[PDB]
């Protein structure tokens, strides 16, 4: 028996599980029926960044596991989800508000993309500091017509007062992992729109490549039309937001290539084999949004083309 | 029942295994506790040809099996592996030198990959000749610091004499064949430095594409560092190279197709698909090699991202 | 766990004298003095100054 | 125990075996009842060389898995075998040939061995270049007589369209290798006109000695007699000839021993005891072969002196 | 290869893989000679060929 | 995706006339080992696209 050293290897790949959630109360009002609220939940933003009110606006609204994920030597997103819950409906009739049981919300899921890239309306604008009080509104037009959002949608739920919360998660099984800040993301995906590795692929040498389609859906809140004397009902709706993102992280190698002075000369360059930057972005200008893409994991893909492992480990000439 | 002729296919796909196995005696001198012998044991011409004393100096040191290699259709290194044994370690004091048991060399495998890149000492160049005994000295070094190389690696076995021979193989599991000499190319791997097939995909058909990170680490022969009163102990240590590389190769095609005047003709055109050149050199101006770079099979790299055939066969556009 | 290794020479030590094995103190452990390394600059491991970064830390073994 | 390097025995014993596997059409033309077709069967230039058409004359004929047996250290012939297949009988009348089923073309087999040594027609010759394309005629003729071959040859084969095809197969067990090419030999016999080691034997050592008496029998195609109202028909055949001669090699031997610069010093002289020349040639003038022996295994031979091991290992004085 | 789109950048494409592919199929006749030149074969036969085409319809609704 | 050659006839010119005989052969070869990658047209011979199944 050859004498040995301790293995360093074993806390290098320890991997840790964190979560960030976040609640919050929406208000979606003025709302007509052509019109639908776009639910940004396929921004990395929308989960571990908290926008509403006047926090978004005010300073640095990360959550401090995030800040303390970028200490760590890598780190990523996995799962990720939201819940719609507690209702509440109201129309502003003629004005003055007021409660009415009777109506519903619809929450839509467009998982055939009807609406590929959204953008706002043409007097509006998205901030991204409003994102997580869900005030962003696309009106779906045809060349003459306007789409009623739910009636293209493949899933659509009509969502009542005293109806169970409505509770979406997607998961990501990344092959790859993140070493920097997301940065107004999106979530990692492969879709038409986006793939969920950022770095760009090297030459002479194996590249980390997206790979399977695994996407998420575009998730719109619409009312349903409901005709007046004159024009429609103004339907209003207060829910609460609560989201939720896991993340998982890693450590700093151990031993002496784990030291701050000399890590940065023993950083070792085959990271870039796990580690990545994230891979697309949403259109910001300022700090408002151009428009949101989509791209759900398609039905009509193979099924072998979609599942686990968003990527793999690929040489570049 | 119609009447066929005799398979052509069964011959031609028939493997056959050999392998080249070279003994070398391996004198380490004046190696101070901050410089390290570096291993080039991921170099094909490391295993395959025979680089000692005057033989690299004098002409073709090729072991005559991978001549016949040459002569075969296609040829693929598969395993490769070498031992260190018999370890004899000694001290040059002041001088003469003469034989101490207490000490040990370490065995150091860099699986961290704390050393991308090895560069020969500032006077030290590395031969191409010199390679089988093992004088190339890295001196590691960080901004005013001088590392010691068994503080940062992984791997640190302390050897000594009496121990056991030490053991270390790599197996290949490649989806392709080689039909040309390796010509100082690292032995084939998947890494963050360097990619297993040297043939650039050319578009509009399929091409062969490494895939999943196969990769050796870096080895590294070290002394401990013992104070004199003025310095250091000098070590010196003698051992012996036993090296194997074990290839797989493949006949010619059966019929007149494996004619020699009219093979040139009809030699089969989807050879490129699984013939392929040498993927990555070693870095050589003149006989000197430059720098030698490892990239082991990164631990934190996904394990779906680590295992069996280091190619695949994809499309180019 | 911060995992650190070293190699030590002790000279010069009469049989009188004694080399203390400062093993009570944190810096021992998660900070790495040796050489040059103590003299250049920060020696602390990178998951140290993350445990910085978290709520709280505690030594434990 | 005392410590020992790795066995380079192993690797220099293990026998690998390839064949080369060729196929050709024969047309057999104005042959008479008296001629009959020599089948070179007999010649290592048949079964691993390809003499058709154009080719035997244009260039290198030789198929590419032989060019690299002469890259191994021995090679050695083993099995041998040719198959004639698909027959198709045509009459020429008078001129123009068409076809009848109800012929036959005659395959002899010469075990007796009637015919020891067969030449060629006075005005015919035998092209090397032209030997798979059975040209080859020879004109049994006695005293006075002319011989009817299917009439004196052992066994003869009355093959018709339609029959299943005509395999023959030899087998070589030699105690001995081969370390050139063949040369225009036949294939390895010990018969009463040739032997299978081609090295003389040297005095004061053991020698390599033919012994034991296999040989291959002559075969011959032939057509019957049939009378027209003025002499015989003119009866043609064309027939698919498929040969295949199942080589085994052996590698050089492992280590410094094998290496290309010192192997030319480190050869065994050893070698002559496992590696010989071939032992006795077709005779060749020119491009032309002037007779053509054959030398069956003798039945009426003592079957104690037929049977394995075509060679002894035998001292000289 | 397969596809026929040329992969564009920033998102996933079809990319081809695996090496499926048609042997060259060929018909001829064996050489039989005449007295001056070859037999001139020719051959009559029935060709039926068959390919079968999965297909898909249209998205559902509005 | 498949085809099929069946019942096959087979005929011979002779010198010119051409008439019925069973003894020949036709060779149908699969290329396996891809020993043509391209196959071209003779000089003066061309491959119609409208003469694709004859």
């Amino acid at each position: 028996s050859v004498w040995q050293t301790t293995d360093y290897i074993a806390l290098s790949m320890v991997v840790y599980r964190t979560a960030i959630k976040l609640r919050n109360f929406v208000n979606i009002r003025g709302l007509t029926p052509t019109e639908m609220i776009v639910i940004p939940w396929n921004v990395m933003r929308f989960y571990c960044e908290y926008n509403t009110g006047t926090y978004g606006l005010s300073g640095n609204v990360h959550h401090k596991n995030y800040s303390m994920l970028l200490a760590c030597k890598a780190h990523r997103p996995t799962k990720v989800g939201y819940t719609l819950s507690n209702l509440i409906l109201t129309s502003d009739e003629l004005t003055t508000t007021t409660f009415n049981t009777s109506p519903y919300m619809i929450h839509s899921i467009d998982d055939q993309q009807c609406l590929s890239k959204v953008y706002p309306k043409t007097d509006t604008v998205w901030p991204v500091s409003s994102m997580r009080e869900l005030d962003y509104v696309a009106s779906t037009v045809s060349g003459d017509n306007a789409i009623i959002p739910s009636t293209i949608f493949n899933k659509n739920r009509y969502w009542k007062q005293g109806d169970d919360a409505l509770h979406f998660s997607h998961d990501l099984d990344l092959g790859f992992w993140f070493g920097s800040d997301y940065g107004n993301a999106y979530v990692p995906q492969n879709n038409d729109s986006m793939n969920a590795v950022g770095t760009i692929p090297t030459s002479k040498h194996i590249n980390v490549r997206g790979v399977n389609n695994r996407g998420m859906a575009g998730h719109y809140l619409s009312f349903p039309p409901i005709r007046t004397n004159d024009g429609q009902f103004k339907l209003n709706a207060q829910f609460t937001l609560e989201t939720e993102i896991e993340f998982e992280f890693r450590l700093w190698e151990q031993g002496v290539q784990g030291i701050n002075s000399v890590h940065t000369n023993l950083n070792p360059a085959n990271d870039s084999l796990w580690i990545q930057s994230y891979g697309s972005l949403v259109s910001i200008t300022e700090s408002k949004i151009n428009n949101i893409q989509f791209g759900p994991t398609c039905p009509r893909v193979d099924a072998r083309n979609k599942g686990g492992k968003m990527s793999m480990l690929f040489d570049h000439h």
